[PDB]
DNA sequence: TCGTGTAAGCAGTCCGCG
DNA sequence: GCGGACTGTTTAC
């Protein structure tokens, strides 16, 4: 096999290199790397290094990298550019792995591991540790085992071994449910005492030294709770054991409020997996509990147990002990599913950088172009201080909030990658500027051309076009990876309805789901075979084309997040291409896209409909246009078609054979007005959107910008088998919104586009009158909670106190002098209810940490000052209010004549 | 919430508006 | 009672 790195250190002046040899066996090595840097140098000099502008560099090679540093510094005291990677770790893995990595993850160790500690005074502060670890479990990926490190004896309580038997059993047995998938991969150790344990697994960690560290908060709590508990104990030399290279740093995060302290271990590269899950999921939870995030991911019922975790270990160590092993399972769970390990692996190899930089497009694109520059003896400048200045970004049109019953939608695909490739948007691609022309004018095709030179951008830059950009090329490759996952993703998507279809008619028969790829369309002999299977067999197989679906979504769309931080990232003042003329280039170019297109499709179907003026877009955001496909369904009449689907092929039809080529053309004359290097405006049609045939649904509405509802039948040319709801801004998609409330509000909506205004009041009338008995969870508002101290004035709220932040301060005066309270934690979510007039609490509403119950302490008390009626009028009414006068229809009833019978 | 960008919605506070 | 100015927050792209 070809050598691949694990990770990589600067330590003063050696690299420390852990790495995947030719025979795939794991190696150590220090190299004592002289770095290389570069300067200017005359024209009379020879030389095959030049900068991106193509001016000449002399390569510096330095006896070591501090010298380097000192050179650096001393360049700027000159005041003089000092070119290359200043990161010496990212050239030495440039000049060691010369070519694309090829990795093998079977050969790397990912550790997953939780640790639990008894603490009866309140949180274990992971910057103390004052309290034992009393277990810990390290899945490790080589051995495919979970190591279970258990403490029998302790300052808070002896105990008895933890039983495996027990452990298997079911929940109804008295048992914890231990999935029998990983009984056989447990290998147990008790201990006598806490120093034994500390010792052996630091025995344990030389021999399986962790590449990628992860688990579920192991970076703010897990590895400095080990780190410092360890150090506490038997002195820092011990605990800096965690570090293959015996390098470990206090690393202090900042944030505009307040800062915590993480360790660094030199060697291992930490994924925290709830980070992962953040920037990966792309999804906005209301908590971050890995009971709540299991739940969600896996329906997986919440680990149950009586009293306090504080009290768990003495009163049930079984059930604590086998918690723990569940509570690791659960996060390898998650990543068979979502696949974040493995994506962060692809990226790392990909730009060459150290794997948890995954996390940095700053840093991930830094690397990629300086990969590709130093493959033509290239030269990346120098990275500049500049001051943070805001600057324009995407058009967002105003729409007439309104019922909309018809609607076509199309997007550009990967809008800020494509402009960047069309246009030739690079540092080394700038050619000049032009005068520029009120954008309108642009739109309009009024102004003056650009030029007839090079390739503009209508803020006023012009690039480049007799060859490609580094920032283009680079970006293609990636985009070129998305787009391949996608096809997977959406082929999977499309395979799932097939199966949703045939379980209309499921067989009554014993047999097993087919082996297949759900990557690929079925074929129709799959086809054939669907049709005769049993519903166990199509539900099985439905879940793996949704699995499939899932990994696929994760390839992708981390992928165009990665493409896009790029477009982002030339606005960011610490990205070494940093350049707000070619950020606004990107971002003005959009603008003028979707206007012109507007204009555009206007004019084509006003001509196609025999009109004057009409406006057939309603609204667009950035790079998309919705149409109004009204007079199109007319045209034909509603009387012609057979069915739902059959309308719904007419549009799809319509859209492919007479939108899209319009759409192109005008795109074309786009590229050729502002003469950029390559057409790559691809404005795909979305979604098609309507009424079920003959209903009374209203199919779409809007209520302003960034907030509609649309009833879909096709998403990208996913036929569904069920109409969809897309819906966007709305109540029903924010992790604010209560829980119940959200179910509630979609109902509504669906009622509303599928079936009409009466569906709408029936359904109403009833969440009306039941909404009381609703769990207080169901029906709690959700916030961040951030500066509670700023507002925080002798446990009373200070001026311009947020309503969030009021209540917790009035839950903290609550359990005031109460050491075994949940504390509401800075930074994180809270849940809200609002609180009638003359409560024990002494004001208008109480918080506390989302995800959990509220303390028996106050439980029985809030539960009956609750405030059901405010509650029900700020989360539900209100937004159904702004719903309902959008789409200009009523909730309620409103008198009529026949009321006199 | 350490980690690419801007546009824009909404809830709430404070307070004007004769 | 509703809006503007402002803070805090949370999405849509
Ligand atoms: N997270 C983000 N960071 C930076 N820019 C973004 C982000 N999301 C969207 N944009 C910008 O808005 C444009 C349109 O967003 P959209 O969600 O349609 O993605 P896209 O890049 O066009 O990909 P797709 O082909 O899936 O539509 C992007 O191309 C860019
Ligand atoms: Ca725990
Ligand atoms: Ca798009
Ligand atoms: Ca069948
Ligand atoms: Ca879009
Ligand atoms: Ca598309």
């Amino acid at each position: 096999m070809k050598e691949f790195y694990l990770t990589v250190e600067q330590i003063g002046d050696s690299i420390f290199e852990r790495y995947i040899d030719s025979n795939g066996r794991e190696r150590t090595r220090e190299v004592e790397y002289k770095p290389s840097l570069f300067a200017h140098c005359p024209e009379s000099q020879a030389t095959k290094y030049f900068d991106i502008y193509g001016k000449p560099c002399t390569r510096k090679l330095f006896a070591n990298m501090r010298d380097a540093s000192q050179w650096i510094k001393r360049m700027e005291d000159i005041g003089l550019e000092a070119l290359g990677m200043d990161d010496f770790k990212l050239a030495y893995l440039s000049d060691t792995y010369n070519y694309e990595i090829k990795y093998d993850h079977t050969k790397i160790r990912v550790a997953n591991f939780d640790i639990e500690v008894t603490s009866p005074d309140g949180f274990p502060e992971p910057s103390q540790a004052k309290h034992p670890i009393d277990a810990i479990t390290h899945y490790d990926s080589i051995d495919d085992r979970f190591y279970v490190f258990d403490l029998l004896n302790s300052p808070y309580g002896n105990v008895e071994e933890w039983s495996i038997e027990i452990a298997a059993k079911l929940q109804e047995q008295g048992g914890d449910e231990v999935p029998s998938e990983i009984i056989d991969k447990i290998i147990y150790m008790p201990f006598d005492n806490e120093k034994e344990l500390l010792m052996e697994y630091l025995n344990f960690w030389q021999q399986k030294t962790p590449v990628i560290l992860t688990g579920w908060n192991v970076e703010s709590f897990a590895i400095p709770y080990v780190y410092n508990r360890i150090k506490n104990i038997f002195g820092e030399s011990t605990a800096k054991r965690l570090s293959p290279h015996r390098k470990t740093r206090v690393k202090v995060i900042e944030n505009m409020y307040g800062s915590r302290e993480i360790i660094t271990l030199f060697g291992i590269s930490v994924l925290d997996y709830i980070d992962l899950y953040k920037k990966f999921s792309f999804t906005n939870q209301p908590s971050y509990s890995l009971d709540y995030i299991s739940e969600f991911e896996l329906n997986v019922g919440k680990l149950k147990y009586d009293g306090p975790i504080s009290k768990l270990r003495e009163s049930n160590h079984q059930r604590y002990i086998s918690y723990n092993i569940i509570a690791v399972y659960r996060v390898l769970q998650i990543d068979a599913k979502r696949q974040f390990i493995n994506l962060s692996l692809d990226m790392g190899y990909y730009a060459k950088i150290q794997i948890q930089s995954v996390f940095s497009p700053i840093k991930t694109w830094d690397a990629i172009i300086f990969n590709s520059l130093k493959e033509q003896n290239k030269v990346i400048p120098q990275g500049r201080s500049h001051p943070v200045q805001p600057y324009p970004g995407a058009f967002v049109k105003e729409p007439i909030p309104n019922r909309y019953k018809y609607v076509m939608s199309f997007d550009l695909t990967s809008a800020y990658p494509s402009i960047i490739r069309q246009v030739n948007i690079s540092p080394e691609t700038i050619a000049g500027t032009f005068k520029v022309a009120p954008l309108h004018d642009y739109i309009n095709a009024v102004a003056e051309r650009p030029s007839d030179v090079y390739s503009c951008s209508p803020n006023g830059m012009m690039y480049y076009k007799d060859r490609d950009g580094v920032v283009p090329t680079e970006i293609t490759k990636v985009f070129n990876q998305r787009k391949e996952h996608k096809g997977y993703m959406l082929a999977a998507q499309r395979n799932g309805e097939i199966i949703k279809e045939a379980l209309h008619n499921p067989n009554l028969s014993v047999d097993e789901p087919l082996d297949v790829d759900y990557r690929f369309d079925f074929s129709d002999e799959i086809k054939e075979k669907i049709k005769k299977l049993s519903a166990k067999s199509l539900n099985e197989m439905l879940f793996r084309a949704q699995r499939t679906e899932v990994a696929g979504m994760t390839a992708q769309i981390n992928r165009k997040a990665l493409i896009n931080g790029l477009a982002g990232a030339l606005g960011n003042v610490w990205f070494r291409y940093y350049d707000l003329r070619n950020a606004t280039a990107i971002t003005t170019f959009g603008q003028m896209a979707l206007q012109w297109i507007e204009r555009k499709v206007n004019e084509y179907l006003n001509e196609v409909c025999g009109t004057e003026g009409e406006a057939f877009v309603l609204y667009g955001d950035t790079d998309s246009i919705y149409v109004s496909a009204d007079k199109i369904i007319d045209k034909v009449g509603e009387s012609k078609f057979r069915d739902t689907n059959h309308w719904v092929d007419f549009l799809d039809k319509f859209a492919r054979e007479r939108m899209e080529p319009a759409i192109d053309r005008g795109f074309r004359e786009m590229c050729e007005y502002m003469n950029n290097k390559q057409h790559l405006m691809f404005m795909d049609r979305e979604a098609i959107a309507g009424p079920p045939l003959g209903s009374k649904g209203i199919g779409g509405f809007w209520t302003g910008k960034k907030r509609y509802a649309l009833n879909v039948w096709d998403m990208e040319g996913t036929r569904y088998a069920e109409p969809k709801l897309k819906i966007m801004g709305l109540e029903t998609q924010k992790s604010s919104t209560p829980k119940a409330v959200q179910k509630a509000l979609k109902e509504c909506i669906r009622r509303m586009l599928q079936e009409g205004e009466e569906s709408l009041q029936e359904y109403f009338k009833e969440f009306e009158k039941e909404f009381r008995q609703l769990n207080y969870i169901s029906i709690a508002s959700v916030s961040s909670a951030n500066n509670i101290a700023k507002y925080d004035v002798g446990g009373f709220p200070g001026p311009k106190c947020p309503f969030h932040i009021r209540g917790i301060l009035t839950y903290n005066r609550a359990i005031k002098g109460n050491i075994d309270a949940p504390q509401v934690v800075e930074g994180e979510k809270v849940y809200v209810l609002p609180l009638r007039e003359g409560n024990p609490f002494g004001d208008k509403c109480i918080a506390w940490p989302s995800g959990t119950e509220i303390t028996d302490l106050i439980k029985d008390d809030v539960l009956h000052w609750m405030d059901y009626t405010v509650l029900l009028e700020k989360t539900f009414i209100k937004p159904l209010e702004g719903f309902t006068s959008a789409a200009k229809l009523d909730y309620e009833k409103k008198a009529s004549l026949f009321d006199m019978f």
